[PDB]
């Protein structure tokens, strides 16, 4: 492990997000910032909000520069709005550099901040193409690489605890690592396998085959990537296109048929509980996603356990039962490999070589009988046809 200063610099959990400490302005203002590979703006709370105990105070920063431009960011379940500017930014448990970066000072929001998440802003790590208002607003990572000698690569080890963390525990617990400019070999086991970044906007990838307990879902592979497949630390669940979700849920139900679960469970709305320590992991299947390899006609697979796709939640009665929600849900916007999937792996965002690496995480939750896996190669034909075109 050659990046000790950055190891264990994340906190949080899949449901509320994983965050890294950052500083903004002169003198430095410390904020906790959501690590989001699914967006491209660096945006921070800059006005009082009921869910924020701190926020960016531009009037207190001598290095603040006003860009005299507003930004309006609506998304499916809410929105944020703010004022654009630039300031000096650092990552205390990061590279030892300070950069001048764009900052959207959030002045108004709806269902953006999450009560008790402990973060006050978001770090959009994807590409300029999806930055708001447009691609002229340089993302943080682009600024960092341009201004310093930091290599154009970052890697994420998101560590799910495998059980619920209360308010005190989640603040005191290590949630993982964000390695800026490198790969830390202590964070994974086995080999790193790489899939191409199809296009630089979201971190888009191509899924070529899906299995549930080794059984091929047998859908036309274009369905798996309709209308895109992305790697997103800012999404909790593994989200699948409607038809893929319907086929996967049918297969997962069939594999786990020895126990009947309510419709609300499969809809990802309701929790299910078992007496302490009796979760029947073995009845649930493993899920393998095959990804396009770097070599022509070659693929590899990543395999997750129910310890990844069943998200630990506290019981309504804070009982001694072990409870979970089903963290696979449908999408009308393509596949999303969210935090519950990323929790199984060390994920290398190799922007320099336009590729994403996956290896079994040193912190993935498993049992004595099964582990997550990253394996290959497999001979896979016409993988280009798996990609969707509008
Ligand atoms: C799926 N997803 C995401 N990865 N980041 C969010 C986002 C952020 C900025 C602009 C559009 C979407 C997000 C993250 C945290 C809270 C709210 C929204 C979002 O909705």
């Amino acid at each position: 492990g050659s990046f000790v200063e950055m190891v264990d610099n994340l906190r949080g959990k899949s449901g509320q997000g994983y965050y890294v400490e950052m500083t903004v302005g002169s003198p430095p203002q410390t904020l906790n910032i959501l690590v989001d590979t699914g967006s491209s703006n660096f945006a921070v709370g800059a006005a009082p909000h009921p869910f924020l105990h701190r926020y960016y105070q531009r009037q207190l920063s001598s290095t603040y520069r006003d860009l005299r431009k507003g930004v309006y960011v609506p998304y499916t379940q809410g929105k944020w709005e703010g004022e654009l500017g630039t300031d000096l930014v650092s990552i205390p448990h990061g590279p030892n550099v300070t950069v001048r970066a764009n900052i959207a000072a959030i002045t108004e929001s709806d269902k953006f901040f999450i009560n008790g998440s402990n973060w006050e802003g978001i770090l959009g790590l994807a590409y300029a193409e999806i930055a708001r208002p447009d691609d002229s607003l340089e993302p943080f990572f682009d600024s960092l690489v341009k201004q310093t000698h930091v290599p154009n690569l970052f890697s994420l080890q998101l560590c799910g605890a495998g059980f619920p963390l209360n308010q005190s525990e989640v603040l005191a617990s290590v949630g993982g690592s964000m390695i800026i400019g490198g790969i830390d070999h202590s964070l994974y086991t086995g080999s790193l396998w790489y899939t191409p970044i199809r296009r630089e906007w979201y971190y888009e990838v191509i899924i070529v085959r899906v299995e549930i307990n080794g059984q091929d879902l047998k859908m036309d592979c274009k369905e798996y990537n309709y209308d895109k497949s992305i790697v997103d630390s800012g999404t909790t669940n593994l989200r699948l296109p409607k038809k893929v979700f319907e086929a996967a849920v049918k297969s997962i139900k069939a594999a786990s048929s020895t126990e009947k679960f309510p419709d609300g469970f499969w809809l990802g709305e309701q929790l299910v509980c078992w007496q302490a320590g009796t979760t029947p992991w073995n009845i649930f299947p493993v899920i393998s996603l095959y990804l396009m390899g770097e070599v022509t006609n070659q693929s590899f697979r990543i395999t997750i356990l129910p310890q990844q796709y069943l998200r630990p939640v506290e019981d309504v009665a804070t009982s001694q039962d072990d409870c979970y929600k089903f963290a696979i849900s449908q999408s009308s916007t393509g596949t999303v490999m969210g935090a519950v999937i990323m929790e199984g792996f060390y994920v290398v965002f190799d922007r320099a070589r336009k590729r994403i690496g996956f290896a079994v995480s040193a912190c993935h939750v498993h049992d004595e009988f099964r582990t997550a896996a990253v394996e290959g190669p497999f001979v896979t034909l016409d993988m280009e046809d798996c990609g969707y075109n509008i």
